[PDB]
């Protein structure tokens, strides 16, 4: 054993409000350290198909396993490591009946809970700022919305489901499009797939003279640092990134040391954070 | 050579808007990789005096050098590595005539520039939300303010220099204290030592019915992601964290490989980011 776990992360877009690198990596580093392991960061290949670096690290004997993040459908990195029978844990699922060790956050449960909360306040025209169809995480989160709306038997309007990049600009543009609707057809609540989008929605609401919360409710996703300081403070879905980090290391170390548990699929639940004038419940 | 550089970072307080771990570490990882080196993260000891982990990593031969961040005055880690004659580069100075290799951002120049800008708009009552006296970075940044005010020959009021923790709560409290002053004595502009503080100031201004920018100008520090999305968007001092990361690796690799340059002190300049209704200049 080299007592080292290889890790890499996708380049953070300049303009994204959330950076869970700190929560995830810090957590892994401290957890690994407790059991005498080190996390070895290596350059990420934006073209996930290029697995050369993985190939190199394996035969160099510099690591005993890998932790993968930013998992897409049919992830080439997952395919490769599976073929090589090399130890690894993916932080995020990929392809339904594709088998391997993983830790993930129940995105679906997150949005479902958020939507149920809005319905519980009496909201009936709820829209969502979602992501493209090729996004695994996006579909999970969107699914929760569909389920909650279906269960409450509320209309699921195609005009209320806008797909695009998770940016401030897109969030704002899509919301302005929705606010262009008359009071009768305009949604009273908007669910977004990340806080950056929610901020754009807040900007759009402000531009159109609507009071956030009262006239237009907004719930984001990933409870990025500082969203709590906005006015009104932003309600959002928080994911247990630190715990997920700890679970990844914990599961990979067990696999690397030959004592793989029967529970190689760890699904963690997110928490809905509702914020009012001050303090969240 | 082990071709590995050890690095560790202080635990990010829950509630801080900026996380330069991503900019700094990502940059180091990619730079090291280009010259065949890896960055090896190890658990940070909040009690900087406890240098055991450094002692262990050196004789284990697992690293050829270290990069240090969160440098305080008379930093025990710097003292130790200096005694051990072990390669290291500090990201941040410590103790004036204390000698060693380092890369740092000219904090003083950052605030001076910010204050000069405010004076250039005609501001004469400018206050600052600063940090405690035992903060090396705090004193550097505060120094720039004093210099600019002194140069423009404007009053340097003790009532306008409030020291405390760089939090939202403190920034807000200190600003409300300042806004308690009548229009005649109230400052027209506020400089803060980090964006978290500036956000609190923005919250205070909002609570007291003042238009940010027009009635009360605010300039923060570290241009954390998303401050650009606030209303009004927040002007702030940006530091070249990625470049600093690259310079650290670059300087340490040279020292580790026996070809230490004569320029072992690298001081980088920050940039003032002025933002208006949309787009920054």
């Amino acid at each position: 054993l080299s007592f080292m776990i290889g890790y890499s992360w996708t380049q953070t877009e300049p303009g994204q409000v959330n950076h869970i690198l700190d929560q995830f990596l810090s957590s892994m580093v401290r957890e690994a350290g407790a059991v005498n392991y080190f996390v070895l960061p290596f350059p990420f290949s934006e073209d996930r198909s290029q697995i050369d670096i993985y190939r190199d690290l394996i035969r160099s004997g510099n690591v005993d396993g890998f932790v993968l993040s930013s998992i897409n459908y049919n992830d080439p990195r997952v395919q490769f490591l599976l073929k090589q029978k090399f130890p690894f844990v993916a932080f995020g699922r990929s392809n339904p009946d594709w088998d391997f060790a993983w830790v993930d956050i129940d995105g679906t449960a997150g949005t479902r809970q958020a939507v149920e909360y809005l319905i519980g306040r009496g909201h009936r025209r709820i829209a969502i700022l979602a992501w493209p169809e090729d996004s695994r995480v996006g579909n999970d989160r969107l699914q929760g919305y569909l389920e909650a709306m279906q269960t409450a038997q509320l209309p699921i309007e195609t005009g209320y489901i806008l797909r695009g990049e998770g940016t401030f600009e897109v969030g704002r543009a899509m919301t302005l499009h929705l606010l262009d609707l008359s009071p009768e057809r305009r949604p009273t609540a908007i669910m977004t797939l990340n806080d950056t989008m929610a901020i754009g929605a807040m900007a759009a609401a402000r531009e159109r003279g609507l009071t956030i919360g009262t006239d237009l409710a907004i719930i984001g996703f990933d409870d990025a640092p500082m969203v709590q300081y906005l006015f009104p403070p932003l309600s959002s879905v928080r994911q247990p990134i630190a715990e997920a980090g700890r679970k990844c290391i914990e599961l990979l170390v067990a696999i690397v040391e030959g004592r793989e548990p029967e529970q190689k699929h760890i699904l963690l639940q997110p928490s809905l954070i509702i914020r009012a004038s001050e303090g969240h419940h």
